[PDB]
């Protein structure tokens, strides 16, 4: 039935990504922000179902902002949690992603040059938004999205990094560069490799965990 | 059932607004452009229903552009045809709208100053879009919208003027100023008065004619 | 010469707005965020000077986002600091704004009902942005802007409230409703009255303090 | 000096692209639309120079829409005329672009599949806009822009196709699919090859013809 999303459990404990991301941020980010996207998405979807059945197009259009924002919220965060992992896990080793890192090096020259390019895009975001490594056709691209806009246009998301201030401010204050530098330690390259090899639908299977 | 919109008949013949708007434009604008919005809206709505029932949020967000564009298309054109009428009709006489014209004069000083102000907004639109007289709270405002974006945010639409090039180009070429000057002759002030007296829901009842 | 903006001093100490806004936030918000908008604006403006002299239109257009973002940043924050004051100051008393509060009560019914309307708009902002009371013509309107977009389209800014997460997160966490509730306590109604009685250029004279 | 742009002559007579594009459209498109962008750009730039020298940021931001719209107008149309040519010219033969067509086949599989992809993108534009083949890094990409937004973000424009209704409506009416089918005959693949082989600066040197 429509609008039965729930907050999925994290793949790890709230303090599992320290020192890169504090337990305080993880708990707030998950239990509060992600939770709010779930609740407000469900409310919008139930309202939309009525308007859709009634062929009430004005109400449907007026509901789009709530669905894109909160729906994008659960999409982006579902992907986000899955492509993070504890620094001690083997999945944080980029050796877990031989084909992806091979294509990264082909495209940007090296993994370090890619990290530099990605960092620049993340720090260049004006306001709230996300940075993404995506697969487009066979090639890789760095893209950013504003607010909670998701990567649903056709590309395969490989991994994303949240640049909303609530993702880092309590720990890094205005130092978003330090946040980005440290998040590399907790990137889940096993997840990234799997998405790189799969297609768009494969990548979004994770959303089933929220239903 | 979902997606059963049809093209409503015009309140007048295709040549009824000459010389202000040619019969060629009216026929193309109605039988082709408005028709296409109807057909593509219905298809998008049915596809959305599938995604909504499946809680497929990525597909829903990807469909929003088609629903807003084609849904706004049928909304704006339904309102547009209704607030046009033959120049010889009494409804084109602004005396048909005593309360609205009184509020216009209170707001812009006179009807002539409003029309001049409105023209400036219409001619200032970059690309495709619409100009609207709307009621917000108790006051009147001139607003513009891009492409087929409709006035569904809460304001009451009073009347709109289509500034897409297909609304005038065959007859006026690049002379959109002449188009605007001549469309005043075929504005349906009876409709404008009715919407001014009603609320938001009242104004959109015209959409029932497309179902 | 082009691009000689500097960070203006606050009208009060960093801890002067406590308990509504913490000294930590004020210092970070002013010395870091506002400072960065100043620095990046000056550099963008100088780069623009090069492009204008060269009639390099591609470069000019590519620079617009940096000028709007950082230029809006210094505009919005200059206005922001000026329309805040200590809760103990007489200027925080809305009695300091007889004409404005009369028009507010005229417009929304009462000051409390206006505060309710404003709060809803502020809390409805998706992502980063600002809420503004503005004077348009003779009437008052609540408007929101995204990111650092400023109110430069013609309205007279009366007062603004920053809803970027860096404006409240350290103190209120995700509780933006509590932030809004408490910021009313430090609104400078003397400033608001002055802007309300003046025109657009009058309101932006404050920018001279940054030159 | 600032704001001394002029309308460059076409590389051919107004009727040289028939039957693909009528002489009536070419004359209106060039002598009227492109001319207006030139005039309104010059006026915006002269006003901007004053605001820039005065560090008047509000005025600079308020002028951005006019500079982007009219500046993009002259950029896009300058490139547009240059990448069109008579259907009988050898430059209209894709054999004139061996390196480009080779990369196209690598990217989309074949020239026909690229044309199919481009056509879909062009016909999918909502409202006014442009479709572009661009070079990003070493790869080719199809992108669309709204209104007169130009491709100034870093990519090298290879060729563009105007999808504003004034580019085809007088001749094709609502039949934009027929317009796209026929414009392939007058694409200047010699020009496209040169841009593909050059860098971004190389591509925009054509603007010098407007000074
Ligand atoms: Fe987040
Ligand atoms: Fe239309
Ligand atoms: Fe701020
Ligand atoms: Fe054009």
């Amino acid at each position: 039935s429509v609008g039965t999303f729930s907050l999925p459990a994290l793949p790890y404990a709230y303090d599992a990504l320290e020192p890169s991301i504090s337990a305080q941020i993880m708990e707030l980010h998950h239990s509060k922000h992600h939770q709010t996207y779930v609740t407000n998405l469900n409310n919008a979807l139930k309202t939309y179902s009525t308007a859709l059945a009634a062929n009430d197009v004005p109400s449907q259009i007026a509901l789009q902002a709530a669905i894109k924002f909160n729906g994008g919220g659960i999409i982006n965060h579902s992907l986000f949690w899955e492509n993070l992992c504890p620094a001690s896990s083997p999945d944080a080793d980029p050796a877990s992603a031989p084909e992806l890192t091979a294509e990264i090096a082909k495209t940007w020259g090296s993994l370090d040059k890619f990290k530099e390019a990605m960092g620049k895009a993340l720090l260049g975001i004006q306001g709230s938004g996300w940075g993404w490594l995506v697969k487009e056709g066979s090639g890789l691209r760095i893209v950013t999205t504003k607010d909670q806009d998701p990567v649903v246009g056709g590309e395969v998301p490989v991994f994303g990094i949240d640049m909303w201030e609530h993702a880092y401010y309590l720990q890094y204050l205005n130092g978003k560069a330090a946040y980005v530098d440290n998040i590399w330690k907790v990137i889940n390259w096993k997840t990234a490799e799997q998405r790189f090899k799969g297609d768009r639908e494969d990548a979004f299977k994770i959303l089933k965990a929220s239903l």
